[PDB]
């Protein structure tokens, strides 16, 4: 079935158990994205995990999330086929753009925000936004921003919060998370705050390289907004941030709140113009030590 309905071609991508390769649908010559999961070894309980992906991708359907097109089971294989996306991370084509503003970040934000919305209107929490999982659709100027790699996504009841397990990575992890505390859709918002927080100034808002002190920092909600590079950007900006970035998670702002957010909704008039190039300089110093992998940064065995 599958070598009868797609061709397998080069890699692509990688997981700590999954590649990815570029496919064509047979005989229409229709490129997608295929990760592929050997499953001869999995546990029951690793398989559940499995299906619970296939499932939660099935029901994804926005611009702005890397759509699922197949789930095909064989023989210690299976196939999750995904549109093909071109463009690589958002961060690494920040780095390469002569100017970047707040209004970009903000462009960004809003497309992000429009599929953590999209995932928590259909009773998904994500629990792992990060650069990684944020990828242009093509190589275009204009290309829609999507969200990927759902393989720690969980399903929730309505607005009913619980324990899903500590899982994610570090320096995007929430304060409820990290407490053991029962946890939800919150979370991702905590996520989206740290990510814009590094998309305006190109470096993390808690940081340390002992886990240890990052956990205290994230729980304390220890983060400021530090002179030179802070002070350009809009109070608007640092609001939203503020608005993301709060402990309680009952209080923190939802998605589509966000959504509303006078530099998401009103971004032409609110939010600034100027070119941030110390932005992108730190990015690229951010995007490098990713590339290194590591205690951070790195989504948690
Ligand atoms: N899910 C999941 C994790 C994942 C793993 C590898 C990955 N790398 C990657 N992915 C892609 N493209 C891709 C990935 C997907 C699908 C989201 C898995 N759709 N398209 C390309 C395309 C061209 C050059 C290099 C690429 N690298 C991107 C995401
Ligand atoms: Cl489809």
């Amino acid at each position: 079935s599958m070598t009868d309905e797609y061709q397998l071609f080069e890699e692509l991508g990688k997981g700590a158990f999954s590649v990815v390769r570029r496919c064509m649908k047979i005989p229409t010559g229709q490129e997608y994205a295929a990760k592929i999961i050997n499953t001869k070894k999995l546990s029951a309980r690793d398989h559940q995990k499995l299906e619970r992906e296939a499932r939660i991708c099935r029901l994804l359907k926005h611009p702005n999330i890397v759509r699922l097109h197949d789930s095909i089971s064989e023989e210690g294989f299976h196939y999750l086929v995904f549109d093909l996306v071109t463009g690589g991370e958002l961060f690494e084509d920040i780095v390469a753009r002569e100017y970047y503003s707040e209004a970009d970040a903000s462009h960004c934000i809003q497309q992000i925000l429009e599929s953590v919305n999209h995932c928590h209107l259909n009773g998904i929490v994500h629990r792992d936004l990060k650069p990684e999982n944020l990828l242009l659709a093509s190589k275009s100027k204009g290309a829609a921003v999507k969200l990927a790699d759902f393989g720690l996504a969980i399903e929730v009841q309505g607005d009913q919060q619980a324990w899903f397990g500590f899982a994610g990575t570090p320096g995007y992890l929430s304060p409820e998370v990290l407490r053991k505390d029962p946890y939800g859709k919150p979370v991702d918002m905590w996520a989206c705050g740290v990510i814009l927080y590094i998309l305006l100034v190109g470096y993390p808002p808690f940081w340390d390289e002992d886990q240890h002190r990052l956990y205290q920092q994230i729980k304390a909600g220890a983060y400021d907004f530090p002179s030179p590079e802070w002070d350009t950007v809009t109070p608007e900006a640092k609001d939203l941030i503020n608005k993301m970035l709060t402990i309680n998670p009952a209080k923190r702002i939802t998605a589509s709140e966000a959504l509303k957010h006078p530099w998401i909704c009103q971004r032409s008039t609110v939010a600034s113009m100027m070119h941030r190039q110390e932005t992108v300089d730190c990015l690229k110093k951010f995007n490098a030590r990713r590339k290194l992998k590591g205690a951070i940064l790195t989504t948690m065995l």
